[PDB]
């Protein structure tokens, strides 16, 4: 009657987040549908490290499940930065097809398993990133000199650089206190994350910059997964796909309602003209291609071929 597999799921997201809620549904489904044989415990709030660290732990066996964006694999395969080049992926359906229907995406999935020890269970939408700050962003000119926190990720650094801001990389866990103490001026994250982390308590302004679309991959250690029998492998996979659908809904539904939530909290929302933002990224696309060469040019081609 005790569990036969005691598995662990680590995440940066906190206990108020859509990601945690969907992870909870995943653990419930797996426990139910395995008839008790699998129990998944959750380790949120970066208590095990950030997402780079948890990825390594899945490879080493010490952690069984985690989340990652397609774009995070730019750390290992630099052309994979295409997923997060600002304004390139314009909606979630493209993000699905970029990963699953392109030669490059399909090859990335195989390398994740053979080289990184990761098996992909499902993909979700994790929102489109927006920009909060302690002063109004009425146009790109207001970004100049803004001390903008970004995650430890080259594409986020590059958004900040190319719009004129002063980037400050730092881990997710440290942002609330950095905004509270105004050691940084702003940050950038999907709207649902601004809510979950209560960044609206320490940011008076929100700008709809739509600059980077985030997905979320449900990952399992390939070692852990291969040790499960085939019928429990199917359980885990079906549970991951159900959870991912719920995960996407949480974020889609929130993007219809969260701007007015923040206005009720007294945040001032702006909708700057995005053509100068998009223009400001054209040099960055040029530099991506210079750095990644033939490979980067081909992934950009495969992604443009998606309607
Ligand atoms: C799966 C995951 O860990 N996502 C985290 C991402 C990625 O680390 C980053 O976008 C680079 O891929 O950054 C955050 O948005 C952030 O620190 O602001 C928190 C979010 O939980």
């Amino acid at each position: 009657m005790d569990a036969e597999y005691d598995l662990k799921f680590g995440m940066n997201a906190g206990t108020s987040s859509n990601e945690y809620k969907a992870a909870e549904m995943f653990a419930k489904e797996v426990k139910e549908k395995s008839n008790g044989k699998i129990e998944i415990s959750l380790y949120p709030s970066s208590q095990l490290g950030d997402d780079r660290a948890m990825l390594k732990q899945l490879k080493d066996g010490a952690l069984d499940f985690t989340f990652a964006e397609s774009a995070r694999f730019q750390l290992f395969y630099p052309e994979a930065a295409v997923f997060a080049l600002p304004y390139v992926i314009t909606n979630y359906e493209v993000a699905q097809k970029a990963l699953h229907d392109t030669a490059f995406g399909k090859d990335l999935i195989q390398k994740m398993n053979k080289e990184l020890g990761l098996t992909l269970l499902s993909q979700a939408y994790n929102g489109t990133r927006q920009t909060t700050s302690n002063r109004a962003i009425n146009g790109i000119a207001d970004m100049k000199g803004l001390k903008l926190r970004v995650p430890n990720a080259a594409t986020n650094l590059a958004y900040a650089k190319y719009v004129g801001a002063s980037p400050t990389p730092m881990a997710f866990s440290e942002v609330y206190l950095a905004l509270q103490t105004n050691s940084v001026d702003g940050q950038e994250n999907p709207l649902a994350t601004v809510q979950a982390q209560k960044f609206y308590e320490v940011q008076k302004y929100l700008a709809i910059t739509n600059h980077i679309l985030n997905d979320q991959l449900y990952l399992v250690s390939s070692e852990t997964f291969a040790d499960l029998p085939e019928d429990l492998q199917k359980v885990v996979k079906k549970a991951a796909q159900k959870a991912a659908e719920y995960h996407t809904k949480l974020f889609v539904d929130g993007e219809k309602e969260l701007v007015t939530f923040f206005e009720k909290q007294g945040v001032t929302v702006t909708h700057p003209d995005l053509t100068p933002f998009k223009d400001a990224m054209k040099p960055y696309y040029a530099e991506f291609v210079k750095q990644t060469g033939a490979k980067g040019e081909e992934v950009l081609k495969q992604i443009q071929a998606i309607n």
